[PDB]
């Protein structure tokens, strides 16, 4: 009667899916406060390629993962359309009616160089 395993904190989670995908930081913009919502795709279209990457341990993940934070302390609008448009232009983005995210750890580096300059238009230091 509960001698060996006192309580569990979850049971069996969803159908055990093999091998699925990492767990790490993604950016989610509320779709309330967004205003605009880019169209959905058109056909289904989906690779299969999926180049084996190696992000490895080092550091620079440091920058990445505070630019997260920052954004979500966001609250100007206008800048919103310059940060879901310009990812637009090449997919990579799961929207939603109810929320949408994307992964810029994926992109180039530019685009993550180019969303941090405007993030500082003011001038931090």
């Amino acid at each position: 009667t509960r001698l060996p395993l006192p309580l569990r904190d979850t049971k069996l989670l969803s159908p055990l899916r093999d091998t699925p995908p990492p767990q790490s930081l993604m950016v989610k913009i509320t779709l309330d406060l967004l205003s605009r919502i880019p169209q959905p795709p058109g056909k289904p279209m989906g690779s299969d390629k999926q180049i084996k990457n190696g992000e490895c341990d080092k550091a620079y993940l440091d920058e990445l993962v505070e630019l997260h934070r920052r954004l979500m302390t966001l609250r100007e609008r206008h800048i919103l359309q310059q940060i879901v448009n310009l990812i637009e232009e090449t997919g990579h983005f799961h929207i939603t009616n109810t929320t949408f995210d994307f992964d810029l750890c994926s992109l180039d580096k530019t685009t993550v160089r180019k969303l941090q300059s405007y993030l500082e238009t003011s001038g931090t230091s």
